[PDB]
């Protein structure tokens, strides 16, 4: 047995609303973020083809989890689908959040080299037209830089957009625990998981804007 479906749909209702909110905001995300790995698998082959646009080492560490993270994010959401329109028979969810958990450690190696990604980058546009093409033509929405004293918008940008959304994403969690009873282990559960997840950005709060206005200077 299980509470009557007047009861548990109260329930049912408020969980669809939030897992939706995630799967509505990954499934944009998603179609936008495959429009980067699309020519990354060519280009993976041209490191190996005749001579390419950019060498397979200034590629890779810019591209180090680019098809990944989109796998790794519509794995979970795509899976997410089903199960909205199908909550298990008796069981909760908890372990789609832990393998977002799991996995971060590769979230930490990809900021490790932000730096030196962003190195190879904004020298690969000078040195050549496909890759200037590509970052000047960036899928973004509207920018302050086209009557401001600034200048167009870096490779550094294009990948601190997803980095953003990631450290909200921890809110989630912390939301989805206060609605969840603390007399169900369900409740220690989604705290543990949201314990590293913020610990990790939290770690590199002053490497992800390390001051609220910093720009540079002549």
């Amino acid at each position: 047995a299980m509470a009557s479906e007047l009861d548990l749909e109260k329930g049912l209702e408020m969980r669809k609303w939030v897992l939706s909110g995630i799967l509505a905001s990954e499934e944009t995300y998603l179609s936008h973020l495959e429009a980067l790995l699309l020519p990354m698998k060519p280009l993976k082959a041209a490191a190996t083809t005749s001579q390419p646009v950019l060498t397979s080492q200034q590629i890779e560490t810019i591209f180090f989890k680019v098809p990944e993270l989109y796998e790794i994010h519509k794995e979970f959401y795509d899976g997410l689908f089903p199960r909205v329109q199908q909550w298990s028979h008796q069981q909760r969810v908890g372990d789609l959040f832990q393998k977002l958990a799991s996995q971060l450690g590769v979230y930490r190696a990809f900021v490790d080299n932000y730096g030196v990604a962003m190195e190879m980058a904004e020298k690969c546009c000078q040195a050549n037209a496909q890759f200037a093409e590509i970052s000047e033509n960036l899928r973004a929405r509207s920018n302050k830089d086209a009557k401001d004293p600034t200048t167009k918008n870096s490779l550094e940008t294009l990948l601190y957009k997803p980095v953003d959304r990631v450290t909200r994403s921890t809110l989630v969690l912390h939301d989805l625990l206060k609605h969840t009873p603390a007399s169900h282990p369900d409740h220690p559960l989604l705290q543990d998981a949201l314990r590293i997840s913020q610990n990790f950005l939290s770690s590199i709060n002053e490497e992800i804007t390390p001051r609220r206005q910093s720009m540079t200077v002549k």
